């Protein structure tokens, strides 16, 4: 049908939960970048 | 199975991440969203 | 791989999009279930 | 195709739905985890 859009969407559902788990665990990393977006606007 | 609503959903898999990248990164537009749900409900 | 589990999973998907929706633009009905964990933990 | 990789993604999204409900009804359990994050971090 259309097998890679399927595919590399499942794909971005794993990426988002592992972004989940690394927000909380490599907390650091989205200190920095909120502080860049909060600074930027 | 019939294929739109799998289709759909995964497509919107995407969307929720696209969602939460823009929520850090451009701030102030779901925080209208926010202040309109709050104002009425 | 049978249909139901991966159908439930993709409206799932689905479902935690309506729910993020939900949690800014319906605030109080997420606030009665928080109420209820905190009370009794 | 890739029948494996689209049921595991699809058990995932479905695994992060049940994480967030998790996060607010086992509140202790979220203090005893972050508490330790900001101590060693």
């Amino acid at each position: 049908s259309s097998d890679p859009l399927v595919v590399a969407a499942s794909i971005i559902g794993i990426l988002h939960l592992i972004l989940w788990i690394l927000d909380r665990l490599f907390f650091k990393s989205i200190y920095r970048f909120f502080e860049h977006g909060l600074k930027r606007g």
